[PDB]
């Protein structure tokens, strides 16, 4: 099938790359990086990010596969050492595929009420572009708080092994199709409160964050950090799309988690 | 139809009973309290539970409704000086029912691996019968960490406002089929290593509890304790039976977590 | 003795602020808002800090005084009702002087090795400039750890109810000399590990912060934050230096803390 | 000088015992378990407990040194392999003595109000004895709070690092005369409000824990649980006693902290 690879770009990732592209020769395997329907990442968590965000417009035409050149990597199932097996596997179509849930962004501006939207993979997280952080925080419309704090960070079912955990958040298995919010210290006196805990909203719920004073915030998605100007609402939502991986033996989340966090 | 209503037994939640029941006797409604089409709590979370547990064997045939006679009542929809519009309301058949996730706990024994089963509205936990508890946690047959700590809590979604969340879990919109695992105290150190964060369980996925030492523990199922002895092994799944509500009006969850949480 | 009267600057403040000048002119105090031996802050525990470091070369010859306007004031002991009664007691010299410790913060650069130093009433933060933040913590010259995360917080003892407590730190009674250093979402798994809990460090240990890739950092001192450019080092200690309060009545820190934080 | 050892009672405890006996014998050393000026731990940080404990009436007259014969020891200093050279530097009285604070636990009862009154290395916990533990918290006679949850801990420096660490404490440094408390499980909403920080304690600072309907309570000392029934009050203090260590060469606590949690 068509097949792109990326890479890190260092030395072990680059020459891993192309060791593969030459496997790949020996079957009907077709380089092809404007339409893959398998994308292969090199190198770690930050190049498999960036290549979903390449390929985001064609998630649904799209198996990835990563592998971890380094100690990490959680969206990798493979090891360098195992190329050459997974060139193999992949040539003869031996895989199932498995889709995680995506967060859906939508940042809504002034004059116009014109919108941006963003998916993540892992999160997409609202501060203040210098100044305090303050919005209401509205969930299907009903007014549940006003955060006060430094940021708030919502997360897709695999995110949340990622900055989620850092801020306290559950670590949620990715069948779930669901979100999760959690806080950035939030300020918690006589006058001021939030929920505190990490929130998990289901798919269809809309949890959106409404300016208070300032209307700059910092917004990121995955990687990519953004400030935007005169923003109306952020809004967060389960996307409707997934992301697809390539599958070919077993490795629950479960092991994963265990062997990201608990010793491998 | 057949109804039932249980009291906390304090003046005020005994009077509006008897109440309540006079109203009733102006409808065709009758007391059955053996096999009851709708259950009332009057009383606090602590009633509402104890009803949940009576009728726990007929949960598929029964609506339940609590109203809340203190500061309180997550469970509760209605306040006491709304039960002549409730006796109506359910008297003329306009109501709605939703239904929330259960929690399945299996406990297996020693000579003979019998089994004793429950089912939780809130939570299980488990707890040594004194001195150190030390169990191995098993997802779906993967060891997945060894617990040294005070205790565990396994929630439901329902359950995630209660102790869950005085143990730093996150709160689940009950619409998610899930269970929530929470740690009490884990002990932390080079040598000993937990997970640390809540994790969220699909419907199917088993967590089993297995004793490494001691073989005593002391397991809740909401307010429930007891010891068992010669324990081979705790099972928690996500239950296939559901408690039923009887809804009249619109009360979301995260307005009802609002309301119990922020302010009122 | 002479004083001066910080205000907020909005209607409420300024015109107590008037009132008061016009009550200390009925008694042998002067308005010096260069050599002050008084200064009462009117507005909220911002104009407090405002104050602190106006005066920050003559602390030891200065006596604070904290009126709130608002609803808040951590630093405030009067209300705007009793300033009338406050000017007279002040004007009597019926007061004791309470010392709360400061941290001082010393910033190292590179070509020349040149140093900033500052003091902190409340706290000194450390985030990166943009991009990955990345430190080693030395105490007292031990490598304690390599931190991974957003930022870290460094508290003084009347700090800790501020943003320290929001990160979970401890609550110090500020008769502690000590400083509280807390963590900002810190990165834990297999590969990469901290603390995590909150250190508290005694007067005359040294906490230097060593950049480990980039040497630009966003620092914080209470309200003002900096961009430092090839930064070598962050030095943290308690400091020599502290601030005096004049205080006419017992209202003790932990009453302090139960108004602020549990009821008023 | 006078000294006692003791074992764990695994052999390899008891065997370098009696070859510390053995060495010792070689010097003007006489073994008194009596009255020893140095008493030697050889197990974990469980023997050395029971050590202090077997002693805590001499604590003035005492120094202690702890070798662990297992992966732990945060009170050992001496690995078994150093045990010979232990041996010589405490026969040649080559060591300076370090000295930690405590907590004095005081148990005050119903008729009659007598007194039981407790030292604790590590920390004194209060938890109910069955059903709910609510209990007012006073210091130094002002009523901070009322606490609803599992139980409360507090814990000296040296205990900072025990079960105050897995409960969210801060880990102080033992120069710092200090207790803290933290809670286990506490409730918190609309109606029940704690201040969930940990909270720090200078010496003379008195913390009473005052029951409000049940009286019974079990109360831990480092490791040992004790039911008391009737309970009219339990105080805490930093105790004018301390615990004496020989100290033969530099392992700094925050070296000792590095080594058992992040990495030796
Ligand atoms: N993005 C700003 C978000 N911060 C606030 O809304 N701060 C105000 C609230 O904090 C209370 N407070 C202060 C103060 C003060 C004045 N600050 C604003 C200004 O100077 O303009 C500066 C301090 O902010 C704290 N800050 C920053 N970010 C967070 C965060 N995420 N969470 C919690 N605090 C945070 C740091 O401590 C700064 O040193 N001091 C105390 C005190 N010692 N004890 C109790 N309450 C106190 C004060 O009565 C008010 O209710
Ligand atoms: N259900 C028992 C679960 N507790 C343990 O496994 N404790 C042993 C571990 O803790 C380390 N430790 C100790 C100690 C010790 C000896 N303890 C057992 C005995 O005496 O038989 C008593 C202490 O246990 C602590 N304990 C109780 N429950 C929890 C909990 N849930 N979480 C964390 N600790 C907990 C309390 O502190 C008691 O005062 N002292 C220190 C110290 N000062 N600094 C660092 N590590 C230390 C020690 O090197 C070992 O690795
Ligand atoms: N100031 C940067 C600090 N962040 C890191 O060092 N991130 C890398 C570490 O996280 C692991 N990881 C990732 C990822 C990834 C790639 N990131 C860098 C890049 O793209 O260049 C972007 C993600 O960073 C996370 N991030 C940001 N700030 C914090 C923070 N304070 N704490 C914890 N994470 C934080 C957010 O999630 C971003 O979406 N994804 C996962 C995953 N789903 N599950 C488990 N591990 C994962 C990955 O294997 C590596 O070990
Ligand atoms: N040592 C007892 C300490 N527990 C309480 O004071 N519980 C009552 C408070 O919790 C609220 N609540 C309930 C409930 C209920 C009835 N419980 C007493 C009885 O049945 O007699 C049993 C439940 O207690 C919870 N429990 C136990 N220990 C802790 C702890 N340390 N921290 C927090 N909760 C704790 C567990 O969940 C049990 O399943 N259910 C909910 C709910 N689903 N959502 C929100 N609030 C709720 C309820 O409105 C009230 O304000």
């Amino acid at each position: 099938m068509k097949y792109m690879i990326t890479s890190k770009g260092d030395e072990k990732s680059d020459l891993l790359r192309l060791n593969m592209i030459a496997g790949f020769g020996e079957y009907d395997m077709e380089y092809d990086d404007v339409e893959p329907e398998i994308v292969i990442s090199i190198g770690g968590d930050g190049t498999f990010l960036s290549a979903f965000h390449q390929y985001e417009e064609r998630l649904d035409e799209i198996a990835f596969i990563g592998i971890h050149t380094g100690h990490l990597g959680f969206y990798a199932d493979w090891r360098p050492a195992e190329a050459d097996k997974l060139v193999k596997l992949l040539a003869k179509g031996e895989y199932q595929k498995v889709s995680y849930p995506l967060l859906k962004t939508t940042v809504k501006y002034g004059i116009g009420k014109k919108e941006a939207t963003y998916l993540a993979l892992n999160e997409s997280t609202v501060k203040s572009s210098g100044g305090p952080f303050v919005v209401d925080v509205v969930i299907n419309d009903i007014h549940f708080e006003r955060f006060r704090g430094d940021g708030l960070c919502m997360s897709t079912p695999s995110g949340t092994t990622a900055y989620n955990k850092s801020l306290g958040g559950a670590l949620m298995h990715p069948s779930i199709e669901a979100m999760q919010l959690t806080e950035m210290a939030s300020i918690n006196n006589r006058v001021y409160r939030t929920i505190g805990s990490p929130l998990v909203f289901p798919k269809h719920h809309v949890v959106s964050l409404q300016p208070v004073n300032d209307k700059d915030f910092q917004i990121s998605v995955d990687h990519l950090s953004i400030l935007h100007r005169d923003v109306q609402e952020i809004r967060y939502e389960v996307s409707a799309k997934k992301i697809h991986f390539a599958r070919f033996r077993s490795f629950p989340f479960w092991r994963r988690v265990h062997d990201s966090f608990i010793e491998d």
